[PDB]
Protein backbone atom coordinates (compact mmCIF):
# COMPACT_ATOMS: atom_id res chain seq x y z
CA UNK A 1 0.00 0.00 0.00
CA UNK A 2 2.20 2.86 1.71
CA UNK A 3 5.00 1.55 -0.60
CA UNK A 4 3.23 1.69 -3.72
CA UNK A 5 2.56 5.25 -3.59
CA UNK A 6 6.37 5.35 -1.75
CA UNK A 7 7.35 4.47 -5.06
CA UNK A 8 5.01 6.32 -7.44
CA UNK A 9 6.10 9.44 -5.13
CA UNK A 10 9.88 8.60 -5.95
CA UNK A 11 9.20 8.39 -9.58
CA UNK A 12 7.28 11.90 -9.92
CA UNK A 13 10.52 13.52 -8.13
CA UNK A 14 12.40 11.16 -10.06
CA UNK A 15 11.29 12.84 -13.58
CA UNK A 16 10.96 16.03 -12.10
CA UNK A 17 14.45 16.18 -11.59
CA UNK A 18 15.09 15.30 -15.27
CA UNK A 19 12.91 18.34 -16.10
CA UNK A 20 14.66 20.76 -13.97
CA UNK A 21 18.11 19.72 -15.70
CA UNK A 22 16.17 20.98 -18.56
CA UNK A 23 15.23 24.09 -17.18
CA UNK A 24 19.00 24.77 -15.77
CA UNK A 25 20.01 23.51 -19.44
CA UNK A 26 17.85 26.31 -20.98
CA UNK A 27 18.46 29.00 -18.15
CA UNK A 28 22.29 28.71 -18.61
CA UNK A 29 29.09 32.47 -11.95
CA UNK A 30 28.07 31.47 -8.58
CA UNK A 31 24.79 30.71 -9.95
CA UNK A 32 25.87 27.51 -11.71
CA UNK A 33 27.91 27.04 -8.68
CA UNK A 34 25.10 26.53 -6.39
CA UNK A 35 22.96 24.72 -8.85
CA UNK A 36 25.57 22.38 -9.19
CA UNK A 37 25.99 21.16 -5.78
CA UNK A 38 22.35 20.58 -5.35
CA UNK A 39 22.08 18.73 -8.84
CA UNK A 40 24.42 16.49 -7.27
CA UNK A 41 22.97 16.15 -3.62
CA UNK A 42 19.52 15.45 -4.92
CA UNK A 43 21.23 12.59 -6.89
CA UNK A 44 22.40 11.02 -4.24
CA UNK A 45 19.41 11.42 -2.17
CA UNK A 46 17.34 9.64 -5.09
CA UNK A 47 19.69 7.09 -4.76
CA UNK A 48 19.53 6.71 -1.05
CA UNK A 49 15.64 6.59 -1.70
CA UNK A 50 16.08 4.46 -4.19
CA UNK A 51 17.78 1.63 -2.29
CA UNK A 52 15.68 2.21 0.29
CA UNK A 53 12.43 1.53 -1.63
CA UNK A 54 14.52 -1.84 -2.18
CA UNK A 55 14.63 -2.74 1.16
CA UNK A 56 11.31 -1.60 2.35
CA UNK A 57 9.99 -3.81 -0.60
CA UNK A 58 11.51 -7.10 0.47
CA UNK A 59 8.84 -6.83 3.75
CA UNK B 1 -0.09 8.75 10.18
CA UNK B 2 2.56 7.72 6.87
CA UNK B 3 -0.98 8.22 4.81
CA UNK B 4 -1.34 11.64 6.18
CA UNK B 5 2.61 12.71 5.10
CA UNK B 6 1.68 10.60 1.48
CA UNK B 7 -0.69 13.17 0.51
CA UNK B 8 1.35 16.36 1.87
CA UNK B 9 4.45 15.21 0.16
CA UNK B 10 1.91 14.58 -3.11
CA UNK B 11 0.58 18.28 -2.83
CA UNK B 12 4.31 19.22 -2.40
CA UNK B 13 5.19 17.79 -5.50
CA UNK B 14 1.70 18.27 -7.28
CA UNK B 15 2.50 22.32 -6.44
CA UNK B 16 6.15 22.58 -7.79
CA UNK B 17 4.83 20.92 -10.87
CA UNK B 18 3.08 23.89 -11.41
CA UNK B 19 6.19 25.86 -10.94
CA UNK B 20 8.07 23.87 -13.39
CA UNK B 21 5.84 24.53 -15.71
CA UNK B 22 6.05 28.43 -15.28
CA UNK B 23 9.96 28.37 -15.09
CA UNK B 24 9.83 26.20 -18.64
CA UNK B 25 6.90 28.95 -19.55
CA UNK B 26 9.36 31.69 -19.00
CA UNK B 27 12.50 29.64 -20.26
CA UNK B 28 10.76 29.10 -23.48
CA UNK B 29 13.51 22.52 -30.54
CA UNK B 30 14.81 19.60 -29.12
CA UNK B 31 14.42 20.87 -25.70
CA UNK B 32 10.43 21.50 -26.20
CA UNK B 33 10.63 17.88 -27.28
CA UNK B 34 11.99 16.79 -24.48
CA UNK B 35 10.50 19.03 -21.33
CA UNK B 36 7.08 18.10 -23.55
CA UNK B 37 6.89 14.18 -23.07
CA UNK B 38 8.38 15.01 -18.87
CA UNK B 39 5.32 17.30 -18.43
CA UNK B 40 3.00 14.01 -19.90
CA UNK B 41 4.78 11.26 -17.66
CA UNK B 42 4.71 13.58 -14.57
CA UNK B 43 1.25 14.03 -14.96
CA UNK B 44 0.19 10.66 -15.48
CA UNK B 45 2.28 9.95 -12.20
CA UNK B 46 0.71 12.15 -10.57
CA UNK B 47 -2.96 10.33 -10.86
CA UNK B 48 -1.76 7.28 -10.53
CA UNK B 49 -0.16 8.77 -7.30
CA UNK B 50 -3.37 10.22 -6.25
CA UNK B 51 -5.79 7.39 -7.40
CA UNK B 52 -3.78 5.60 -5.70
CA UNK B 53 -3.72 8.10 -2.43
CA UNK B 54 -7.38 7.04 -2.10
CA UNK B 55 -6.75 3.42 -2.10
CA UNK B 56 -4.69 3.76 1.01
CA UNK B 57 -7.39 5.86 2.29
CA UNK B 58 -9.92 3.65 2.17
CA UNK B 59 -8.22 1.32 5.14
CA UNK C 1 10.59 1.56 7.47
CA UNK C 2 8.25 3.94 5.75
CA UNK C 3 9.21 6.52 7.65
CA UNK C 4 12.49 6.59 6.70
CA UNK C 5 11.68 7.01 3.04
CA UNK C 6 9.16 9.14 3.66
CA UNK C 7 12.21 11.97 5.26
CA UNK C 8 14.37 10.46 2.16
CA UNK C 9 11.69 11.88 -0.06
CA UNK C 10 10.83 14.58 1.65
CA UNK C 11 14.65 16.05 1.59
CA UNK C 12 14.74 15.27 -2.30
CA UNK C 13 11.83 18.03 -2.13
CA UNK C 14 13.04 20.27 0.20
CA UNK C 15 16.13 20.36 -2.08
CA UNK C 16 14.39 20.42 -5.20
CA UNK C 17 12.66 23.85 -4.05
CA UNK C 18 16.21 25.21 -3.18
CA UNK C 19 16.88 24.58 -7.37
CA UNK C 20 13.62 25.91 -8.79
CA UNK C 21 14.23 29.05 -6.30
CA UNK C 22 17.18 29.20 -8.51
CA UNK C 23 15.52 28.75 -11.67
CA UNK C 24 13.19 31.16 -10.89
CA UNK C 25 16.22 33.30 -9.91
CA UNK C 26 17.57 32.44 -13.11
CA UNK C 27 14.62 33.43 -15.72
CA UNK C 28 13.78 36.62 -13.49
CA UNK C 29 4.34 40.83 -14.32
CA UNK C 30 1.94 38.40 -14.02
CA UNK C 31 4.60 35.70 -14.24
CA UNK C 32 6.24 36.75 -10.73
CA UNK C 33 2.69 37.17 -9.47
CA UNK C 34 2.14 33.40 -10.14
CA UNK C 35 5.25 32.02 -9.45
CA UNK C 36 5.35 33.84 -5.75
CA UNK C 37 2.43 32.46 -4.64
CA UNK C 38 4.08 29.00 -5.05
CA UNK C 39 7.18 29.54 -3.24
CA UNK C 40 4.97 30.57 -0.29
CA UNK C 41 2.23 27.35 -0.56
CA UNK C 42 5.13 25.22 -1.31
CA UNK C 43 7.18 26.76 2.03
CA UNK C 44 3.88 26.31 4.65
CA UNK C 45 3.57 22.57 2.48
CA UNK C 46 7.60 22.16 3.16
CA UNK C 47 6.89 22.35 6.76
CA UNK C 48 3.36 21.07 7.59
CA UNK C 49 5.28 18.00 5.83
CA UNK C 50 8.50 18.70 8.42
CA UNK C 51 6.04 18.63 11.15
CA UNK C 52 4.10 15.87 10.52
CA UNK C 53 7.25 13.77 10.56
CA UNK C 54 8.28 14.61 13.56
CA UNK C 55 4.79 12.85 14.64
CA UNK C 56 4.85 9.74 12.89
CA UNK C 57 8.38 9.18 14.29
CA UNK C 58 7.48 9.14 18.03
CA UNK C 59 6.19 5.98 17.12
Amino acid sequence: GIVQQQQQLLDVVKRQQELLRLTVWGTKQEWERKVDFLEENITALLEEAQIQQEKNMYE
